[PDB]
Parts: C-alpha cells; sequence; structure tokens
C-alpha cells in the first residue's frame, strides 16, 4: 500500500524505520513516503539534551513504562558494537541533585550502577543536599537522525519537504495509511487543545574537559526548569528552561541569563568555555502520548490515520517502544485488509 | 639559600613550589632555580594519560599511600575552581576490569563512589568478569606543567635550558640545597641499580564522544598486554602495561598494533577516531621511591641533596605529597642553621 509519514523528528523516523523492519519483503514491498516541512538539523529532537531519564514518578500509564525499558534495552543493546557511536550512541555517568530527601525513582534498575550520593560527593554542590549517582546513554537527536534517514535510504524510503495543509489533501494524494508524527504541531491538521507547545532554550558550548552530566531539580518549578549540564559528543548542552504555553521560537536574554549563571554555579570552569550557539524547541507536551488508530471520510476521498505524538519531554527516552507498538497497530491494518 | 632544582617535569615543578610558597618569606634570602635538559613539552609528564590512580596491591612504603592521599584531597580542593581545567584538573568516571575478582584496593575510599561492577556493566566487557567503578580526576601532565611554570615565574624563580653532568658541579656553582627531580635518568647522576625504566608507547586520538576510562588489568596475559583508554581534556590516550629495561624512544608497529588492536576490541567505536599522534614515555619505575636527603661534601665545598625520584607510573597520582614531604626536610637543612 502507499504509506505517507509525516514528520522527520526522531518519531516521524524511528517509526518509519521500525514499520519498514516488519511488514516488508522483497516481493512484498512496503511503498513508504516521509512528508516533512521540516528535516534534521531543524527540527525539535535536534535540540534534545540527549539523555535518557524518565521522569521520578512510576508513570499512569503501564504501557508508557514498558515503552522506556524497551527503549532503554534496544540503545543498550547497540553499546559494544563497532556503530553505537555513529548512530548518536554513548555511554554516560552522572549526578541528579536535589534540594531534599525523595524516593527512589522507578528507572533506578533499569539504569546501570544506581545509587545514592555520599556526603563527600554533595559537598561538592554547596546548593544542594541530597541526590543519585547513576550510567545512562548519551543519544544525540542530530545524529541519531542522520542515522536513521540512512537506514530508511538505504531500504528505499523516499522524503519529500512539504508542509501538510490537512489529513484530507494527503489522503487525496492516494495514501492508504498516514503515521501522524507531528509533534507539537499535530493541532493544526486535527485539534487537540490537550497538546501544549513546552518551550526549552539550550546553550551549547565547548566544555570537552566536562564529562559527567549533572541534573538538577527543582519541585515546585517541574521538569527542566533547574540548570542541567549534559556532555554531548562535539559539545555540552546547557538548560534550564522550560515554558509551558509559550510559543515563541525567538531565543531570549531571560533564558540565557538563567541558563548560563546557574549552571556556571554548578561548573564554574564553564566562565571561558566557549557558547557555539543557543537554540529553542518545542517540546509536545500532553497528560499522554496519543499513540492509536483513527479512521477518516471526506468527500471525493477516505482514510486511516496512526498517531504518535505528545511526547514532550521525553522523545528519545520512549521513542522506540512508541515505534514498536504503531507497527503493530499498523500489523492490524493489513490482518483485518487481506494484504 | 641558593637552591637547585635539577628536573622540570611534574616532580621537580611541585617540589620547586612547594618549596617556595612555605619558605618565601622566612627566608628573605631564596633564590630557587631550576635546572632541566627537557621542559615541557618534552617530559615523560607530558606523556602520561593524566590520572588518578595508585598500583592496585598495597605499597612497600606505607608513606606512599599517604602521598598519594595528600595528593587526592589536594586537587580536589580545587574541584569547585572556575581555573580547574586550566591547572589541567577535571573529574572522570571510569571502569577497572579484571578476569577474576581481586581484592578491593588500599584506595577505595580515596577516590568518589567506589563500587563493583554489575553484571549487565560486566556485559558490555565480553573478556572481562570483574570490575570496580570509580570517579577520579584526570590531571593532564602538559597543562599542569604549564599551570606549573606560570606560578613559579610570577614568584621570581629562574628557568634554564641545561645538562647537569654531576651534583659536584652544581654544589661548586654555590649550591647550598639541590632537589633531584631527574626521573629515569637519576642513575646518570649516582647510580641506582633499582632505577630502571618502565617504557609505554602510547596513541593520542581524536574520539571526544568517549566520556570514561577503562583500564584492563590482564595479571599474567593474553596477546594485549593491558589495553587502557584514558579521556584527557581533549584527546584520548590509548596505551599498555610498561616494558621495563627497554630504554628504545623511536615508535615501533610492534607496539602500535597490540594497542590498537586490544582497545578497538575494548571500545570498537574507536575504528573511526583520528590519530593525533604517537608517543613514547619511560617511567621512572623503582621499587619504591628514593625521597631522602643525602650530604655530599667535594672538598670543602658543602651541598645537601633531598632525592625524590622513582615515582614509576603514579608521578602524578603522588607527585605533591611527595612535594611537601620534600618541604618539610627542606625545613631541617634550615633549622640546622
Ligand atoms: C530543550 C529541550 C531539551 C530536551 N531534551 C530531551 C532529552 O534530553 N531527552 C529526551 O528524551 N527528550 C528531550 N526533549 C524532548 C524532545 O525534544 C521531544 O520529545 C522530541 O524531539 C519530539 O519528537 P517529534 O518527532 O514528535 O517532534 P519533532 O522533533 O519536532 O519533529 C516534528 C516533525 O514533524 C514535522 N511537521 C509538523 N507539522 C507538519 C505538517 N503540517 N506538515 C509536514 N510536516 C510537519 C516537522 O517539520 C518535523 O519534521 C527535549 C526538548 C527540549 C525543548
Ligand atoms: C605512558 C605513560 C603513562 C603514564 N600515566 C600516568 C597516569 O595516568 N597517572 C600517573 O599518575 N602517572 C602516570 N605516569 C607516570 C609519570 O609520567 C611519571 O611518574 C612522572 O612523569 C615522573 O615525573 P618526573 O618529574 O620524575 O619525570 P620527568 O617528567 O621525566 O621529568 C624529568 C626531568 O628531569 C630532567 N633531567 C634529568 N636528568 C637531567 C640532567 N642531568 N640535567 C638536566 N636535566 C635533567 C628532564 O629533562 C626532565 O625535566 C605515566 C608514565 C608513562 C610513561
Amino acid at each position: 500500500m502507499r504509506v505517507v509519514v509525516i514528520g522527520a523528528g526522531v518519531i516521524g523516523l524511528s517509526t518509519a524505520l521500525c514499520i519498514h523492519e516488519r511488514y516488508h519483503s522483497v516481493l512484498q514491498p512496503l511503498d513508504v513516503k516521509v512528508y516533512a516541512d521540516r528535516f534534521t538539523p531543524f527540527t525539535t529532537t535536534d535540540v534534545a539534551a540527549g539523555l535518557w531519564q524518565p521522569y521520578t514518578s512510576e508513570p499512569s500509564n503501564p504501557q508508557e513504562a514498558n515503552w522506556n525499558q524497551q527503549t532503554f534495552n534496544y540503545l543498550l543493546s547497540h553499546i559494544g558494537s563497532p556503530n553505537a557511536a555513529n548512530m548518536g550512541l554513548t555511554p554516560v555517568s552522572g549526578y541528579n541533585l536535589f534540594r531534599e530527601a525523595v524516593p527512589d525513582p522507578y528507572w533506578k534498575d533499569m539504569v546501570l550502577g544506581f545509587r545514592k550520593l555520599t556526603p563527600r560527593e554533595l559537598d561538592m554542590f554547596p546548593d544542594y543536599r541530597y541526590g543519585w549517582f547513576n550510567t545512562s546513554l548519551i543519544l544525540e537527536g542530530r545524529k541519531y537522525l542522520q542515522w536513521l534517514t540512512e537506514r530508511l535510504t538505504e531500504r528505499g524510503v523516499k522524503f519529500f519537504l512539504r508542509k501538510v495543509e490537512s489529513f484530507e489533501e494527503v489522503a487525496r494524494g492516494g495514501a492508504d495509511v498516514i503515521i501522524n508524527c507531528t509533534g507539537v504541531w499535530a493541532g493544526v491538521l486535527q485539534p487537540d487543545p490537550l497538546l501544549q507547545p513546552g518551550r526549552g532554550q539550550i546553550i551549547k558550548v565547548d566544555a570537552p574537559w566536562l564529562k559527567n552530566f549533572i541534573i538538577t531539580h527543582d519541585l515546585e518549578r517541574g521538569i527542566y526548569n533547574s540548570p542541567y549540564i549534559a556532555p554531548g559528543l562535539q559539545a555540552v548542552t546547557l538548560g534550564g528552561t522550560f515554558q509551558v504555553g509559550n510559543w515563541n521560537e525567538i531565543n531570549n536574554i531571560q533564558d540565557h541569563n538563567t541558563i548560563w549563571e546557574g549552571c556556571c554555579r554548578l561548573e564554574p570552569t564553564l566562565k571561558d568555555a566557549k557558547i557555539v550557539g543557543e537554540y529553542t524547541g518545542f517540546g509536545p507536551v500532553r497528560p499522554q502520548v496519543r499513540l492509536e488508530r483513527e479512521q477518516l471520510r471526506f468527500g471525493s476521498s477516505n482514510t486511516e490515520v496512526i498517531h504518535n505524538y505528545g511526547h514532550g519531554g521525553y522523545g528519545l527516552t520512549i521513542h522506540w517502544g512508541c515505534a514498536l507498538e504503531v507497527a503493530k497497530l499498523f500489523g492490524k491494518v493489513l490482518e483485518e485488509r487481506n494484504l
């Protein structure tokens, strides 16, 4: 059939590949197109800090916690392969700092080497008085997208620069199944007021001497609203602002002063570090991920649509669970239609 | 006081700065000079991986364990300064890998978060069964000598590019005190059967994705001679164990392959690492450090010599304790006048 995938971020390409891997052979070719108005380096995925860490509390949906662990073990299976780093993948250890005792997270056993910080370690951080150490994985969004873009291309999947104006335009274009991987902009094709823009701004620096990640938490302020330092492959990511409901795509001086001063308080060696750039992106924030099937009809046309959007703060930490799951839903469509 | 420090590696320059910090005030006539046939970047100190880790089993001199511990506390007390990475200093986390269970080292509680590797960690390393995880410090030899040089220079200490043929000749130059930090070449000025060269070839690569050191210890053998991978401030250092007794400064194809093949199998992502250099150094291997005082009469020419050499593959790890010790013994020269 004719599958169209709208969106070239981590969700869009994890999904296009996951589907194509399973539902393709040499005498059952599955025609996949990828329509998208933004490709790497210009997606929200290229901004993502890179790191694998879910939210501290165990999530409401029991499927989301599976999607996290399935994602972790999928990436961890590549650690030791010659091409881990070429996917944007490498191991990284680090600190999570709190201003007060909190329960161990639900993923203490998912990560490698979890443990509490000793008193000696906590004096390294004057402003904080409790926390953890653990080993995890960098998945550099910019790289992973380059790699996924190439695996798709080897397999014959084709890409088109195209702003989809409605699901119908793509339906009349002659598309049997559509995968809706438009992230924060999903609300334009079909309204969805539960989906807000999580506006985060980051500073990227050269500070290759920084090797561990350092993630502070403010529980009052919620996730990403407190300084984090994340070592990348070529550069350190500096962050600490996340504004839910702000659609301003401009970088601004208020966020710079917050990220810069907060991060220099943790890591004073950053006074020298050259700023390479500053970027803003929109987490597709949503109380839950919309990952479901929905048939549509129009005047001269009708179609099958699968949603994969609203991952918010955890696109890379969950993309593969979400993709495996879309490919099953897609399997159901081919089962029901005698293909 | 006329002091001559022979040597411009870590030992000589740390020892010159201790001495000066602790005595420029009290002794108003204090003139220190640094003689060396090599300065940075040509010292064995510069070749080193720059990593705080003592030897696995315990030392012979128990003084050595306290000099190590003193060094760690000193460097750690700069973690928090804005000028730690300009000093050559930054934390690093990493893995020690073994082919059998071994007792925990005497330094487990000096380093941060010392701990055994779990099974999924050990699954990441197919040819290894046991190990430790801990967070230590990188002290980049090259960058630290630079810091040390600028410090000593504001302080007025004078440097001279110059080869010493004997202790005798420095002493007739008016040298009251001679601090002997000549590393592996110390035998030239006074025979020492115990001092051999730990020759170690290394490969510097451009591989900034690697955030953790990985050290192997193949205590018998298994072709690869314990490959290690140590991330630096910019480049990574690949290497093996020392070949003791070898004085050959030339790089050889035999050792390149051992190191490259052996480390590539430790960390396969090394396949696309740009090689930036390949250098050979000589550790001052000796069953225990020689940190002691000795006097020399060459007629009615009087001189105090304080030896601070023989630090093995651990001189960056132990430097500051020794430098401090040599400060004390220098006081007990001043004391006797
Ligand atoms: C500062 C910051 C740091 C973050 N750090 C991390 C992190 O460390 N770890 C983590 O797991 N997650 C992190 N995230 C979250 C992560 O960025 C997102 O969850 C993820 O990138 C969203 O993936 P996506 O593919 O749904 O959307 P996107 O990456 O934005 O991709 C959307 C694609 O759909 C296309 N599109 C949209 N509408 C249309 C249309 N009408 N027609 C055609 N194409 C369309 C776009 O052009 C684009 O190609 C972070 C977010 C921010 C802001
Ligand atoms: C491959 C390698 C890796 C290593 N890795 C580590 C590590 O990760 N961590 C660690 O702690 N240690 C490490 N070391 C050990 C460390 O390099 C040595 O212990 C340390 O450099 C010894 O310092 P030094 O000042 O005694 O020697 P050097 O740096 O060799 O300094 C010797 C000085 O004496 C001078 N000199 C000698 N004779 C004369 C003379 N007659 N006249 C004038 N000048 C003279 C030389 O020119 C030089 O200035 C490593 C060594 C090697 C070879």
